[PDB]
């Protein structure tokens, strides 16, 4: 069972409420895939599913 489409969007939109979310982490400056990679194409549990919440 895994989350795409509609079904994905429903989900961050629920789990990251007014936060926002990216379907990639940014990689930021001097830093050293992404969800659907992670919850589409496989199963992805809960956890890693908010990490791709915005900040606050
Ligand atoms: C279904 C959850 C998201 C929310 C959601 O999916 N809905 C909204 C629920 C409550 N919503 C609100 O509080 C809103 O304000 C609405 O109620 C409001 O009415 C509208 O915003 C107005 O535009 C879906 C609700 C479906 N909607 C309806 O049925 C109708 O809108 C209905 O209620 C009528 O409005 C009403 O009858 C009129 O009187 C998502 C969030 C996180 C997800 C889990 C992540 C971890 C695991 C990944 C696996 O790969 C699959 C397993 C899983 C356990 C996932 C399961 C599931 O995928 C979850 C629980
Ligand atoms: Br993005």
């Amino acid at each position: 069972e895994t989350l795409c489409g509609a079904e994905l969007v429903d989900a961050l939109q629920f789990v990251c409420g007014d936060r926002g979310f990216y379907f990639n982490k940014p990689t930021g400056y001097g830093s050293s895939t992404g969800i659907v990679d992670e919850c589409c194409f496989r199963s992805c549990d809960l956890r890693r599913l908010e990490m791709y919440c915005a900040p606050l």
